[PDB]
């Protein structure tokens, strides 16, 4: 179809990035729809590796036009960095990029806030990558934030500006006793970017109407994923934006009924940075292999990611809530050598039932255990394979069972971080 | 189509309640997947009249199984208070109706904080409904709120509770200079209604999902409006929830691609409760007549509301943003005995420009400028008639413009409060 998502079915790292490079060669646009700079994709072309984090992960492509739509939190600071080293190395970011004058912005005393918040949480604390991006949806929801669009009047915006960090200032000093955030250099740094970020505006709900009714290829790009789900992810221990399907549409202005195809991309095991339930988290030796093998490390913050099982029980959660038409399975190669490799397929919960669905809010998670289906592993190496024939049995197996238990086909398979390292089953754009 | 959703295509108080009791008689489920008790719909059958707020508007039928998403923010307060006042006119509140373990909490330091902020505002407030929607949205996103599934622990919510509260309570005091809420009060006053809240609780995520593969008919009951939305509405002077279509997803866990049907309510005329911009607000004998005619006062507030000439400008973004497959002309026996009728066909921009989009941020609004294209009015009584030839040609046409103006057709005419008082020429349901 011509309208192709692209999200995270698992808890946020499951190689989006790459996938939406991939696919965007035949698109005329790609869409972020949530989130902000805490997102961090990777690209890698001919082993030249970009990471991206606020900007959309067609940026590499002449022929797309990249779209940070209404629902993601802007830093101007973030988006000026990327812009630079993006342009340094000969891509023009300021001519493929447009971005939503709805868009909150995130400034400083976000991320001041998000720090003090993290750490009188204690011990408890989410885990959150100290970006600010709670603290401006916030903002965004008490409709007392900034937004792109009030950087068109600059004395207004100082006026504004003036007004809510006098407000979280208050708080920061005299209830967290943090350090406050200056409002000049706030004024100051915001200023110095204005006509740069003013000029890449554009009304992207009215646009991506127009390339609906013209048939153009769209591609919207989702950050994090479905488990972190403001709503439907293991709360609190989640994202404030919705990674689910639904965000697409309040997060760009594209009209729900316009989705023709959801692409959950789906990594070959589990991972997880931050707090929050896992229940197929793997603390021994497996999890130190998938971690190593996998180079689990964010690349927003560098720290070390959670590994565990993959988990159909979670992934059938992202399955309903995405109304998912294929999977893009990635990482595969990653399981190479082996001796077995294990698929939840059902929850043992604490009063001894055994279920086939997942608990919402986090508390709920407390103790329940995973109820594994081992299979054969595989010697053979998968990396960079292009075609199924490539693949030994038991990864074609590994494969076939994932799509039984889900109910949903595994249209993509990744064998590499490079964009060719892939095979297509069925494409979005075709399905 | 099996999935339908009902909302409103301008700001709010277009008749959505009467149209969902109305549609709901073949229906299984009736979800709200947004908003709080700020929504006030008004059900009139034989004469005899129901408002709710928060309970979904097909709690009169004994077939259809009432659901408040997730999406939507649950005062225990609000919800015993109807469910009294239904129960005792009859109808088995309990019985009915299901609600989401995810809704987060809307208790007394919500209302503290938006009467603080609107009082914070000076002239530049709101004008919110004061049922602390807003900070009860900002608690959920900043992640730090309580939800239906805590009441699962008396214990650890009472934890949860002091801390959230004692929270609040330093900013209430030493920021606001207002009334502390007591601690145990709140935790008295919901302590005492847990077991029938947690009663209802259901998967409403898997619970929908199951209706869509068995193909139950499902009806999404929208609160508030359009132009009211957090993200896309003429924000700051919006609610805090997507009003859009894309918040069906988001607030039930309903995957976008199961959307089959968007009808988008719209009135003969425009309201507008609270503050904001509002090109076509009339404030002539027109205006006068439009209020008292179509009484208009806020079914939660009493609050008069602003009253205006039909917008297609603002009602072509209503269609983009919600993808509308037809609409519901509401009030039309309002406008009867009117010499002429206006609808805005575009806006003159402060700098001369004639558009036919509209701005987004309230600010952008400021010196637009309605052109109007005046047709005859009728002096015929269109008051209770169901079916066409019972309307005058004038009505009629007033009909066929703005089908033409939007391009999208109008699929039922609502002629009076009375579920009957209506003429439907195309059912959702089979479209
Ligand atoms: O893009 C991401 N990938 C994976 N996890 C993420 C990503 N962004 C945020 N998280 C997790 O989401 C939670 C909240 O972080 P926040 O998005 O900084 O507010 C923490 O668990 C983060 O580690
Ligand atoms: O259900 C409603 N109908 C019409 N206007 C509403 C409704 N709920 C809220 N509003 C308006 O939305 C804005 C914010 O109010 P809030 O929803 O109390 O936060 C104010 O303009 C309200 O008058
Ligand atoms: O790619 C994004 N990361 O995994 C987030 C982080 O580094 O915390
Ligand atoms: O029906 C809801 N109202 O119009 C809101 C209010 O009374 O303010
Ligand atoms: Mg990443
Ligand atoms: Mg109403």
């Amino acid at each position: 179809g011509n309208n192709v998502v692209v999200l995270g079915t698992q808890w946020g790292d499951e190689g989006k990035g790459k996938i939406v490079d991939l696919l965007t060669e035949r698109a005329k646009y790609v869409v972020r729809y949530q989130g902000g700079h805490n997102a961090g994709h990777t690209l890698v072309i001919n082993g030249e590796k970009t990471v991206l984090h606020l900007i959309p992960s067609g940026i590499l492509r002449e022929n797309v036009t990249s779209i940070i739509g209404n629902g993601v939190v802007l830093s101007p600071a973030a988006l000026m960095k990327e812009m630079k080293e993006l342009e340094d190395r000969g891509i023009p970011v300021r001519e493929r990029l447009l971005l939503s004058e709805a868009c909150p912005l995130i400034l400083d005393y976000h991320v001041a806030l998000d720090n003090a918040r993290e750490k009188a949480r204690g011990a408890k604390a989410i885990g959150t990558t100290g970006r600010g991006i709670g603290p401006a949806y916030e903002d965004k929801v008490a409709r007392r934030g900034l937004r792109v669009g009030d950087l068109f009047d600059k004395e207004t915006f100082a006026e504004k500006l003036k007004e809510v960090m006098e407000y979280h200032n208050f708080q920061l000093v005299n209830y967290y006793k943090a350090e406050a955030v200056d409002y000049q250099k706030v004024l100051d740094d915001t200023m110095a970017v204005a006509d740069i970020l003013t000029s890449m505006v554009v009304d992207v709900s009215d646009l991506l109407d127009q390339a609906r009714q013209r048939g153009d290829f769209v591609m919207f790009e989702g950050a994090q994923g479905t488990l972190l789900d403001i709503d439907h992810g293991t709360y609190p221990y989640v994202t404030s934006s919705n990674t689910t399907a639904g965000g697409v549409a309040t997060g760009s202005g594209l009209g729900p009924r316009y989705v023709d195809y959801v692409l959950g991309i789906l990594k070959a095991y589990s991972t997880r940075v931050g707090a929050g339930p896992f229940p197929t988290e793997l603390f021994d030796e497996t999890g130190e292999f998938l971690c190593k093998q996998g180079n689990e490390f964010g690349a927003t913050t560098g720290r070390r990611r959670r590994t565990g099982w993959l988990d159909t029980v979670a992934v059938r959660r992202a399955v309903q809530l995405n109304s998912l038409s294929g999977f893009c399975l990635t990482k595969l190669d990653v399981l190479d050598g082996l001796k077995e490799v294990k698929l939840c397929v059902a929850y043992r919960m604490p009063d001894g039932r055994e279920v086939t669905t997942t608990p919402l809010a986090a508390d709920d998670w407390k103790g329940v255990e995973p109820i594994y289906e081992t299979m054969p592993g595989w010697s053979e190496s998968t990396f960079g394979v292009k075609d199924r024939s490539g693949l030994p049995q038991a990864a074609l197996n590994y494969i076939k069972r994932i799509e039984e238990l889900t109910g949903v086909p595994i249209d993509i398979i990744s064998t590499g971080p490079d964009r060719t390292e892939t095979m297509i089953l069925r494409d979005p754009f075709d399905a």
